[PDB]
């Protein structure tokens, strides 16, 4: 499913993901606009190394989930990568605080760096009422 704006605001804000380990709400709402364009069955294959992103949050399957197919992958998260690919985001966001508690938090996503980091965010979550 493809969530809009505000919509996504409020299920992340009662998930919990404001301020977690802190990222602001709207840091997590300009990574998924970035990542996925909001889109739960977003899937990206990384040809260079054999490795795919899955869901809102395109998480990888090198380290967080098990897709089965990707060499020398972990799964972190203890999750099969299909479970990123569903319109509840419930284990999405369960996946993505547990990357973000590693050393790296929300740079992690290179995708954070060129179009979030030290940027005006307040736009992603303006009118929501979160």
């Amino acid at each position: 499913m493809v969530f809009e704006r505000c919509e996504l605001a409020r299920t992340l804000k009662r998930l919990g993901m404001d301020g977690y380990r802190g990222i602001s709400l709207a840091n997590w709402m300009c990574l998924a606009k970035w990542e996925s364009g909001y889109n739960t069955r977003a899937t990206n294959y990384n040809a260079g190394d054999r490795s795919t992103d899955y869901g809102i949050f395109q998480i990888n399957s090198r380290y967080w989930c098990n897709d089965g197919k990707t060499p020398g992958a972990v799964n972190a998260c203890h999750l099969s990568c299909s479970a990123l690919l569903q319109d509840n985001i419930a284990d999405a966001v369960a996946c993505a605080k547990r990357v973000v508690r590693d050393p790296q938090g929300i740079r992690a996503w290179v995708a954070w760096r060129n179009r979030c980091q030290n940027r005006d965010v307040r736009q992603y979550v303006q009118g929501c009422g979160v």
